[PDB]
């Protein structure tokens, strides 16, 4: 009698609607409902017999467009929490979910393909005739060797009027054409691969196959991580169920599709960023259908429905890749989790260098390791006193010169760009700290002062260090100075590209010098370089971001095995005005793991992320004032709501590295309630603003 109806607006509500008698339709169904003079696509959340707004008010609904619900049981639900835990309309959540061509009112059913072919007689006649009707000779001997999509013909020469002319002259008509993989699906023969680590973790995952478990499987880059996923999908194709493979953004290599490709016998779909709508529709179909056996795809692939699926691998765990910065800010990695416990089934997740939020899982009960094992001499240089060019040190120039006269590549990485900078005297390396809290000062020369972030303190730039008198102050994190500019009179004639994503001019070899400041794709190798270099360590060691450690221990762990692999003698430099940084060393000479172990304790004194949880408010206001006193006024209304237990832990305003608050609490739960509360009730009108909950800040 009356349905609930969720809209794409930015409103956390249901508008309600009449249901008139005949029409059926449940909850998760899309509806075409009247909103004001123009008219809209909705879906139903609920279907009541109730009564809530005034009556008389509610206009019925126009249409209904699916039978069945378009989103599975699990899936809806996951959404509803979701919504709920990010505190995002549940509209906006529920049609983002969905394929572009769903969100416009249209079927929900797969659209024929049509081609032109060349018919009987146009297979046989004499090309003498068409010898003077401009392109439909050319038309027809292309029909000569096989059909034409109509989807293609705007690549060709000839178009739909030269070919709706052979048409009518009979010699080309219009067809269009029609599949169950798990009958003739061979599980392949043993052949063998998979040593001892690799075949006991397969085999712990398959005995647990029947139930939900979250799978940390932590190995370094070579000890084969894809192979088990390779194996752990055979198992579960062999039950004859589906299965989801999500990549980084960077990650859909034709090398990778093509690995998975040909090891299965099997439907295997790709959803890559070239894909159109129509495209994207069809492999939503075949996956809700049951006809594509494994689902590859990014951050986005996590919402594709499945008639049976069976296993979730997560490649690169840790990317950032996975957490969605515009719009609706949901964290992939985490909404697998959750789809996998609701669904009962395995998740992998996947890292040569993973996430702390992850083995803080691990060390808890939460998810369940499984661990993979089976040279590169590194060079720490200190930079105090030393005279810089293009931020390089005369020892690092020296190796350069001496690997680019041996004519192999160079890889500098630096610390992208934007990012607000520390300060740093360079001659003693005395750093800007706040007297109040221990926290390293962020520098806003274009406000000229440094300020706190920890805590709210305002001091002017010092024109000399306060330490040892020295005027040379310098700015850290800073390489977006187009560093080719003094690279170019640095190293004549040598060519100087980036790797950021017709660039083949890299796999041509030769001296190089190659400028990154992300991590590198899987399985996207430089082989011909033997020096990596990374530059402004102290970026990362002294930034006001607490994450900024593990984002360059990342970095550098996975850049630590690629200075051409196997090949030839690869050499990792890091310059730094702190060779001795207590973090630093237990990265260098301990590895990864241990890093994250004591970078884990300090997360536990500081009680930082994963040991409470996080919301930031951001708010951007032309104003440059007054933006902060809106948030002043938030702060007050999250202070006394219900829940203070004297744990939340609330940031007054601040600017960013635009301004905003910080919401921090030991519990998740608790701290959902708070915001949800705050949220709930807004008193004063909002002119300037977003919603961040469990932030990576970058
Ligand atoms: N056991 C193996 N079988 C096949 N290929 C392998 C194996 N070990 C490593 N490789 C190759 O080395 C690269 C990285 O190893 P991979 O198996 O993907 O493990 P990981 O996912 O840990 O990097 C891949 O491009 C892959 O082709
Ligand atoms: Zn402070
Ligand atoms: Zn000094």
């Amino acid at each position: 009698s009356v349905a609930h109806v969720a809209l794409p607006v930015p409103l956390p509500r249901t508008f309600d609607y009449l249901l008139p008698e005949g029409m059926a339709v449940k909850a998760g169904c899309r509806v075409r409902v009247p909103f004001g003079k123009q008219e809209r696509i909705g879906i139903v959340a609920a279907v009541s017999e109730r009564s809530e707004l005034p009556l008389d008010e509610l206009k019925p609904v126009a249409e209904a467009l699916d039978d069945e619900p378009v989103f599975s049981t699990t899936v809806w639900r996951l959404l509803m929490w979701a919504a709920e835990y990010y505190h995002h309309p549940i509209g906006d959540v529920l049609f983002h979910a969905l394929p572009v061509m769903l969100r416009q009112g249209k079927p929900a059913s797969a659209t024929p393909l049509w081609y032109w072919f060349a018919t009987e007689q146009g297979q046989v006649v004499d090309l003498n005739g068409l010898k003077r009707s401009r392109k439909q000779q050319q038309a027809l001997a292309a029909l000569r060797q096989g059909k034409i999509w109509r989807h293609q013909v705007g690549e060709l020469e000839f178009n739909e009027a030269a070919l709706q002319a052979l048409r009518g002259k009979g010699l080309a008509e219009l067809a269009c054409e029609a599949t169950d993989w798990r009958s003739a699906y061979s599980v392949a023969g043993e052949r063998l691969r998979l040593n001892t680590e690799q075949a006991t973790a397969v085999g712990a995952i398959h005995s647990a196959a029947d139930r939900f478990s979250a799978w940390l499987l932590a190995g370094i880059t070579g000890s084969g991580k894809t192979e088990v996923y390779l194996s752990v999908l055979e198992n579960v194709l062999a039950q004859g169920r589906q299965a989801l493979v999500m990549v980084p953004e960077i990650g859909l290599t034709p090398q990778t599709i093509a690995r998975f490709r040909q090891r299965f016998n099997a439907p295997v779909e790709v959803l890559h960023s070239g894909l159109n709508d129509s495209e994207r529709l069809s492999a939503w179909l075949k996956a809700k259908n049951g006809e594509a056996a494994i689902v590859i795809g990014t951050r986005s692939s996590l919402f594709t429905p499945f008639k049976d699926l069976g296993v979730i691998v997560i490649d690169e765990e840790h990317d950032s890749s996975y957490k969605q910065q515009e719009g609706w800010r949901y964290h992939a990695r985490d909404l697998a989790v959750w789809r996998a416990h609701s669904e009962q089934i395995p998740i992998i997740l996947g890292s040569a260098t993973p996430a702390l939020e992850t083995l803080h899982n691990v060390r808890q009960g939460k998810y369940r390791q499984l661990t993979l094992s089976k040279p590169a001499q590194q060079h720490v240089l200190d930079l105090k006193g030393q005279p810089l060019q293009a931020g390089l040190s005369p020892a690092l120039i020296s190796r350069m010169r001496q690997h680019l006269q041996a004519d192999n590549q160079v890889i500098l990485f630096l610390n992208r760009r934007g990012f607000a900078p520390a300060l740093l005297c360079h001659d003693c390396g005395w750093i800007a700290e706040c007297p109040r809290c221990d926290s390293y000062y962020t520098l806003h020369q274009a406000q000229h002062h440094l300020r706190c972030h920890h805590c709210d303190s305002q001091r002017p730039i010092p024109r000399q260090c306060p330490s040892c008198g020295s005027t040379h102050l310098v700015p850290v994190g800073i390489g977006t100075e187009q560093l080719e500019q003094a690279l170019a009179p640095l190293f004549p004639e040598v060519p100087i590209s980036r790797i950021d994503r017709h660039l083949a001019a890299v796999h041509r070899g030769g001296a190089r010098i190659l400028i990154g400041t992300q991590m590198l794709a899987k399985g996207h190798h430089f082989p011909d370089v033997t020096l990596v270099s990374l530059l402004d360590v102290d970026g990362a060691l002294f930034s006001a971001d607490f994450r900024s450690a593990e984002r360059f221990a990342q970095l550098y762990t996975q850049v630590s095995g690629r200075a051409g692999r196997a090949g030839k003698q690869g050499e990792v430099i890091l310059q730094t005005h702190h060779p001795e940084h207590p973090l630093l060393q237990t990265l260098l000479y301990k590895g990864y793991d241990a890093f994250a172990e004591q970078a884990l304790a300090e997360r536990q004194t500081m009680q930082l992320p994963p040991w409470t949880s996080h919301v930031l408010i951001r708010a951007e206001d032309h104003n440059n004032q007054q933006a902060p006193l809106f948030l002043q006024q938030l702060r007050n209304l999250l202070q006394a709501s219900p829940l203070a237990d004297e744990k939340l832990w609330v940031l007054g305003p601040v600017p960013a590295l635009r301004w905003q608050i910080l919401l921090q609490h030991p519990s998740r739960v608790r701290l959902q309630h708070i915001v949800s509360g705050t949220l709930a009730l807004i008193n004063t009108l909002p002119e300037a603003w977003v919603l961040d909950v469990d932030p990576i800040e970058g």
